[PDB]
Formats: structure tokens, C-alpha cells, sequence
């Protein structure tokens, strides 16, 4: 599914990531929109052999199991295909873990780059929330 700017930030906020470990939503709406396009389905290839998967391009070095990645992890406990899905659930739910990890929005490089101390409210203007 490629969501609208404004459908996902409803959706983020009806999951409860508004302000989640201090982060506003304009935060998560500027990391979709640059690891994903907004488009669930999205995937990437590493030169580690892992993938990322989803709206949040949560990589299966550490998060969800797609069978293809020696040695790997698992701490969502989730197939890497569950992050794919038109539903954003799984990839909220994991997005909570990560983020709680300890360098916060700092795991995604994307939002680090792009996001990160930019007037991240622009994201989320207009939209009835
Ligand atoms: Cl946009
Ligand atoms: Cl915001
Ligand atoms: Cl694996
Ligand atoms: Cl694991
Ligand atoms: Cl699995
Ligand atoms: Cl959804
Ligand atoms: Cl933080
Ligand atoms: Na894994």
C-alpha cells in the first residue's frame, strides 16, 4: 500500500507512536517518507546480506526473520514479511522496540539525515489529526 502523508500520520497516531519515547509525529511521518516513500511493500538489499522491510525499513540483522540472514536476530519475533502488510501493526510494534533500543530515532539513518533537527511539524501541517 503507498499511504498518503496525512492517512499515515492518522494511522501512526491511532497506533500510538505520537510522541512515543519523546518523539512527535512529524519525527515518524519524515522517516516513512524517506526510508519508504510511504509504500509498504518497499524492500532494500544490504551489502551484509540482510534486507530491510516496510514503511520503516527495519532491517533483518536484528528485528524479524527472513531465513536468508546468517546469523541474525529475531527481537520483534516476527517474519520479515509480517512488515509488508497494508496494515502498518507489525511494523508500529517493532518501530516501538527500535526506538527503544537506546539511540532512539538515531537507528534510522534516514531519519538521522534528512529528519533530525529539520522543521519536522511540516509533515503532519494540514492534516485533521
Ligand atoms: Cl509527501
Ligand atoms: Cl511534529
Ligand atoms: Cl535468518
Ligand atoms: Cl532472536
Ligand atoms: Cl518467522
Ligand atoms: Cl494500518
Ligand atoms: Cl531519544
Ligand atoms: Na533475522
Amino acid at each position: 500500500k503507498v499511504f498518503g502523508r496525512c492517512e499515515l500520520a492518522a494511522a501512526m497516531k491511532r497506533h500510538g507512536l505520537d510522541n512515543y519515547r519523546g518523539y512527535s509525529l512529524g519525527n515518524w511521518v519524515c522517516a516513512a517518507k524517506f526510508e519508504s516513500n510511504f509504500n509498504t511493500q518497499a524492500t532494500n538489499r544490504n551489502t551484509d546480506g540482510s534486507t530491510d522491510y516496510g514503511i520503516l525499513q527495519i532491517n533483518s540483522r536484528w528485528w524479524c526473520n527472513d531465513g536468508r540472514t546468517p546469523g541474525s536476530r529475531n527481537l520483534c519475533n516476527i517474519p520479515c514479511s509480517a512488515l509488508l502488510s497494508s496494515d502498518i501493526t507489525a511494523s508500529v510494534n517493532c518501530a516501538k522496540k527500535i526506538v527503544s533500543d537506546g539511540n532512539g530515532m538515531n537507528a534510522w539513518v534516514a531519519w538521522r539525515n534528512r529528519c533530525k533537527g529539520t522543521d519536522v511539524q511540516a509533515w503532519i501541517r494540514g492534516c485533521r489529526l
